[PDB]
């Protein structure tokens, strides 16, 4: 099976990064265009083995599944560009925040009646093959359609699929997600500064922190508030930092961040529904 | 590396306790039946899950001692100088005692020991709960009197359950307020951020594995990144799109203040938890 | 059974622990006996009604009674100590309901008089009144075995009783003894809510009260984290988990935090005799 | 007389599970239905006894009284597919915040002219019988339809009827305000903790105290206000604590929460009224 | 003239890149010492063709100008292990915050009573030649030493002499002064970014924006204020920016940090005056 990626960004780098380490796909079996091969992430596609070329048509021509991995507000020009050039075998997956899959049909339905069409929702841990990804299949996607899609994202993390109105409320949290995790071990490591330790020392104890504390809770069967009563000895230490992180309204700050990510991809649609 | 068949007793058969037990039985590296844990209350759940590992248990501490090679003192900070006290006369040649007390030094534990033998060979750590997923953090120091191999050894044993690395003594203070209580820091980000998902419409079982899975993977990225962590925020973020609007309100919060102020209170704390002289 | 009990106090905590343990019915109201300085409370009015016998001597309180509750403000003990001491007999428990102060104070004043007084410290609440109390212990230097049995037989009628060591009874005066203050707040608060929202005032107070207490009895029964339980209400995009975000923007949680704490702290700085 | 619940969720379960410990229903007189009822309820409502289908209208069929214990977003739904199963016996008793009753009539009259509907707010708490419920009736409700609901709700908790229009706000304060009170407790036990109790005894002095105090609240003919005046000695601990509440605007949050959830309620319906 | 750096860190691959681009000295005749010779300073310095030496002797022995380059509570380790090894040609030159003349002094006339010893202030953009430097002559200095030091340090910044007990508080203001603006720079980077920039040119423009208004400051006789007023026009996108700045106490954060930063230096003093 061949994989063709439209966009040569981050998230195009990440997906195929992953899935050559996953083993699932051969580096040469995948093809990426750009109109920009300039970027960093087109240099290290050309490393592993990836074929790119300036042409969204040779990535149609090349590809079985084509993966849609360009911002929201370009995603109807490539419509409209290959839209003639969308076969029976394609199955298009669109990675756009917040871009519905109707208005995809609409727009490809113009040259071709029945476009098979997949939204997803992933994240650049991908690229580690720890990623978290959502999709929802479309009106003629057909039932091994979205099980396919589920097979090759679960080798580069957790996949599962959801309703379609579901993916912005996924977008505000493990799409938009890593950089709040990013946010905060930078601010971590700056306290482990503060206090005492060399910057190296303290990112790499602070990302060991957070990577355990998730995995014990993705291995739990208790509650996330449990877990965190069990570090906390009475009058200790870990319950002297809680205080003051529920005093400057730190729940509230992540809330308010899930939202405001998930209220503007509702405002990124750029097609009529 | 350096072959075992040792004996392990934990003094204190509480969460952390527990979390190593279960961390070194996973890891192949411990069986439970070499494992001793005493504890003045056998009603603990961490009491009966220890027992179901096959983790022998008894009240007397002496008996810990007795069963022991390297010995563990996994009780709170104040309980250290009453534990001293009482098995001290019980240390032999053979023991390294390892002291997971936040706050509390070597120093003073070297020094109530001393008054029954000499030179007793004294590791301080400090480490994490998780350990029991094999993910822990942990940073150690040697005292006065640890033999050539005992730093060694000690590596050796806690790398199997983490990330370890020795430390100068004077660190491990500022390591408890980041990695010691770090992982409450995540549980509260990670029930929030949940609370966001489910404000906005995704089922609660949903949110949580997202979340979770969000926080790991990112922490594993850097782990594995030669990149600045603000470098990997920035490449997630596309101009004008929901990662920087949310970024934004985080920062309108002073979201980054917050966590260093955790890492601060909790090593501030630690200093004043030290029960005993130096 | 035979006991006799006295209070030297009759205030809010006299009273609310006299009508408790006759409500349970466990002691009889002719069997208390209260004295205090001042009979124009109404506590004392309500105390007489019941059939408690009053009186302005704190001597006659102790020698009507088997276990003495000192029901009086910190600062009192001391005075009733030095009062009564003379007074007490190998029979007494002493009870000491006062935040802040310490077992070991109270027996040295005592031991003055006579080598092993019984000396009992709790800390309990208003809500004994119902028979909903929270009440903790520590048992002092000379209690017999049996006089913490005893004492957690007689308050586990009003409500939950465990023992504890005395160091934790600072830190649940903050939590339980001064907690129900906190809902009293809570609940007039929730009811100007939905005054606001339009509810008639009683309806209001009514229906906040019950999803207080209806809560409260979830949690006690159950042996999910609160946090469950908090997730089980809230159904995705909803009213609750709408309400509960504008709680934690206004550090709901950190709040309550800081009045255990302060209330803690401040019982520390109560302790009136030298330890 | 049968009962029967549409929706299989937290709410149908608390009421299965109150009015089978009131003795006021037998377990086998009661039937529910969802389409996937994965959560432990299944195993919970088989122990009590009560009978369970996947299809709505077997439950219908069933069932005298119909708790629509379903979001506010599906009854439009379930409506659709029951109404015209829906006969003269029938009394249906919409839990669903937010959803009116004339948007319920309006739905089921294209069925059937006549249909007894009753809207109520209730919470989780008639799980131990100690709810807080209301309701209001329909157009075409029997007088005695009233009565019976208030009989079988009174037996797991207060319950009074209102008029319709204070549905919403009900739902902010005691329908909601079982979350403001877990909330709470959390925090009042992590306060304990902070002080030096170990977890689980702090969990349960914070919950007496709770309950203790709603109690003297619900039997007593003071304000609440002059409760809490009994409590504080001068100079004392409670109010050196209340004054830190009120430093931190605690009065107002509890009264922006009841506002919120309020305000979101209206916002749920889902149907034309 | 021989230069040595006792410590490889950030601030000794500084001044030794400044000094060599500025060729007033060649890197050969620049020795350092450290004793953690992994460090990525280090490798730049080989680079360069900097001298590398474990031992702190043989820098003293190789040089004439000797900057201690280490942090505060180690200086007094390194008097203690060097201080026989000062000779009448050596001009020590300590870099570290909030340690004083005095103190160093005290330390070394234990060896030999007559040590020269200045204290200098710098930054780490003397990494690109626009340092800002101050130093204070100790008292057995002699009047060309201090001539000396201004001239080496003028070729890599702006240099003056101050009496000591000013530099502390230079020390909250331009020591650490360049990371009040690499963390000014990442944030409008960020808002940049929020309103559609791609993150390199907004990197860009806006350090280009902060480096030209400090040029114009430095070679305008007008007031700060009197330049800002030219920005804005009236009712313009400029001032509408300003009061948002202002409504969140932006002048009062940045006195806070060189209060901080000057308060914290007085604490870092290791050694009796
Ligand atoms: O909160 C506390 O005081 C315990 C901190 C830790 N002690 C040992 C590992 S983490
Ligand atoms: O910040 C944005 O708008 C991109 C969000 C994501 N798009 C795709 C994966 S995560
Ligand atoms: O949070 C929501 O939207 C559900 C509110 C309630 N619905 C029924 C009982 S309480
Ligand atoms: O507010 C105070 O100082 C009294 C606290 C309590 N004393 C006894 C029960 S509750
Ligand atoms: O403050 C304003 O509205 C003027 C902004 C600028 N106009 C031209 C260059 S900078």
């Amino acid at each position: 099976m061949s994989v063709g990626f439209i966009g040569a960004g981050q998230l195009a780098f990440a997906l195929a990064k992953g899935f050559t380490a996953a083993g699932v796909l051969a580096a040469h079996k995948i093809m990426a265009s750009s109109p920009d091969m300039d970027l960093a992430t087109v240099s290290a596609l050309r490393k592993m083995g990836v074929k790119l070329t300036p042409h969204n048509k040779e990535t149609v021509q090349h590809s079985d599944v084509l993966f849609l991995a360009v911002k929201p507000h370009i995603i109807p020009f490539i419509l409209d560009e290959i839209g003639a050039d969308i076969e029976d075998r394609h199955i298009v997956v669109s990675c756009a925040a917040g871009v519905t899959i109707s208005s995809i049909e609409k727009k490809l339905s113009a040259f071709r009646p029945a476009p098979r069409v997949i939204r997803c929702m992933t994240n650049t841990p991908v690229v580690v093959r720890e990623g978290a990804t959502v999709y929802a299949t479309g009106t003629h996607a057909q039932v091994e359609d979205g099980r396919l899609m589920e097979q090759l994202l679960s080798s580069v993390g957790f996949c599962t699929e959801v309703e379609e109105d579901l993916i912005d409320a996924v977008t505000g949290l493990s799409g938009s997600g890593p950089a709040y995790a990013f946010t905060a071990l930078d601010a971590l490591a700056d306290g482990g500064v503060k206090m005492g330790l060399p910057r190296r020392l303290a990112v790499r104890l602070g990302a060991q922190a957070l990577l355990g504390a998730a995995k014990m809770l993705l291995h739990s069967e208790q509650h996330p508030g449990q877990l965190k009563d069990n570090v906390s000895s009475p009058g200790g230490a870990t319950i002297h930092a809680l205080h003051v992180l529920e005093s400057g309204g730190f729940r509230s700050l992540l809330i308010n961040a899930v939202e405001a990510s998930c209220i503007r991809t509702r405002e990124l649609q750029s097609m009529a529904d």
